[PDB]
């Protein structure tokens, strides 16, 4: 027991670890010195709490790495308790903690302001009349949404309506004639500039005599 291990820092800090970091990514290196000779000065590294199944420490190297995927939107930061135990009886311990905070990156989809949208209009509505407004909210809270009609929205309905790529306001583009169509189901995509499979909503437009 001549002395116990002392880490080089009380709290280690890794700030802005990318949440989309891959498995095995280097997080931070800890180090506890023990100036006893032989096995009394040889320390074994271990996490006691706080990693929540996302981090693993090398017992010998003291390197911490990730061990599955991270998520800013599920947990923004981690505080792990680490021990260093010397290699001979009586296995004296030393202690630190490790603070990891995550960098929010654009890896999530988008929510809309309702389940769907509806508009009831009359024939021969003037051009550029506002019909309804689609609005959506980047889950990631990084980007603004851009709005467009999806690929499968019909030529006929692309001729009659236009959505604003910024405001998401749908306006009258051409002349709505009842006999040509009294009801339209539009599909609006909200793009966040991100990866995800496209977030869409329905707009149901009804035309009256
Ligand atoms: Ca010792
Ligand atoms: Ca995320
Ligand atoms: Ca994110
Ligand atoms: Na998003």
């Amino acid at each position: 027991n001549d002395e116990a291990p002392v880490f080089t820092q009380q709290q280690y800090n890794r700030l802005g670890l990318r949440e989309t970091a891959g498995i095995g990514t280097s997080v931070i290196v800890v180090r506890a010195t023990d100036k006893d000779t032989g096995d009394g000065g040889l320390v074994n590294y271990r996490i006691l709490s706080g990693a929540e199944g996302k981090f693993e420490i090398d017992e010998s190297t003291g390197l911490i790495v990730t061990v599955d995927y991270l998520d800013y939107e599920t947990k923004t930061s981690y505080l792990m308790n680490v021990s260093a135990t010397d290699g001979a009886p009586p296995f004296n311990q030393g202690f630190c903690s490790v603070y990891v905070t995550l960098l929010n990156e654009l890896d999530e989809a988008v929510q809309f302001s309702n389940a769907s949208y509806e508009a009831v209009i009359m024939e021969n509505l003037a051009l550029g009349t506002e019909i309804v407004r689609v609005q959506a909210y980047d889950i990631d809270n990084l980007n603004q949404i851009t709005y467009r009609f999806d690929a499968y929205t019909s030529a006929q309905a692309k001729a009659l309506f236009k959505i604003d790529a910024i405001t998401g306001v749908i306006t009258v583009k051409g002349l709505v004639d009842r006999e040509k169509g009294d009801f339209y189901t539009l599909t609006v995509v909200a793009d966040d500039g991100g990866p995800k499979v496209d977030s869409t909503v329905k707009v149901y437009i009804t035309v009256l005599d």
